[PDB]
């Protein structure tokens, strides 16, 4: 087995990224030095074995720090990641993957994100694919990654401002696995707008390994709401995710359309019932053909499928 590490700092705060292959996962541990001999190493935290991120924010300004992540399965295995410090190839914009796996090895790729473009490109094109190990730079996040038929996993991306949005369902079920998507006010794009886009139909998009937003977003998740050719059903499966800094929203569901957004194992920073809204539901249209309207956060309903005992204080 496997576990390939990255880092991303955001404010005085260094979030860890991996993925994993070991399928008998027991505990996580998670090591940090002053130094990059791992020998020295010492632990600083002892995770489940469904988190695929951390955030470490115990740190001096004043030192570089090295970090390790350790898979241990339930028969002992040790399976240690690479290091990756604070101290200062198929994956390409265009690509598509096919059908497999492909691990981009923690490599950065971006093109760019122009304000008040009215179409961005993909960086990544994924049919029935899935895509690991991969950052977006924070001035070239475009279209983000775009799962267009199938099944696909984005597993382990770190986005480091998304620009239009991160991540796009137009296949039949798209899986975001860990992963750390940042956005901010003013930042590249312009307002934060939707993390996951969903426009396919019959298709669900699934969150889960505690994959976590920083700074300023939207919303999690949206179903088109005036798509061309709009319709549904869409669903969204939350069941493990963290929210820390600032969302105005979680997901906008068309009930109209049988949308079902089904959540749980929801951390949200300095969470309070309203703020933010979880689950709101809309009336869905064909472009020109209406008007979308909002209704509100709602809990167990039809189609907001969250119950308070969902969501929880970070
Ligand atoms: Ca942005
Ligand atoms: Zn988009
Ligand atoms: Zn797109
Ligand atoms: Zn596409």
């Amino acid at each position: 087995a496997q576990t390939t590490l990255m880092l991303s700092q955001k404010s005085d705060v260094n979030y860890l990224g991996w993925s994993t292959d070991e399928s008998k996962v027991a505990r996580q541990e998670v090591y940090r030095g002053t130094t990059s001999n791992p020998d020295l190493r010492e632990r600083i935290a002892v995770l489940d074995a469904e988190t695929r991120t951390f955030k470490d924010a115990d740190t001096n300004s004043g030192l570089n720090y090295w970090y390790w992540v350790d898979v241990v399965s339930e028969n002992q295995a040790q399976v240690v990641s690479n290091a990756v410090t604070t101290a200062p190839s198929e994956c390409k914009p265009g690509a598509t993957f096919e059908n497999r796996t492909v691990d981009c090895g923690g490599v950065t790729i971006g093109t760019s994100c122009p304000n008040d473009s009215d179409k961005q490109k993909p960086l990544i094109i994924l049919k029935n694919a899935t895509v690991k190990n991969l950052r977006i730079s924070a001035s070239g996040g475009a279209d983000g990654i775009h799962c267009d038929s199938g099944n696909c996993t984005i597993e382990n991306v770190i986005w480091e401002d998304i620009c239009e949005d991160a991540a796009t369902n137009n296949g039949k079920t798209m899986t975001i696995v860990g992963g750390i998507a940042h956005n901010a006010k003013d930042g590249y794009g312009g307002k934060p707008d939707k993390v996951l886009q969903h426009n396919s139909k019959n298709s669900t998009t699934v969150v889960k390994g505690n994959f976590t937003l920083t700074g300023e977003h939207g919303k999690l998740w949206r179903s088109c709401g005036d798509c061309s050719n709009n319709g549904g059903p869409r669903f969204l499966t939350v069941t493990s995710a963290t929210v820390n800094g600032t969302i105005d929203s979680i997901a906008g569901v068309n009930r109209n359309y049988g949308d079902v957004a089904t959540i749980s194992g929801l951390k949200i920073k300095n969470y309070k019932e309203g703020k933010p809204p979880v689950c709101e539901e809309f009336k869905g249209v064909v472009k020109g053909q209406g008007s979308t309207e909002k209704y509100g956060e709602k809990w167990d309903t039809t189609n907001c499928k969250v119950s308070r005992s969902g969501v929880s204080k970070l």
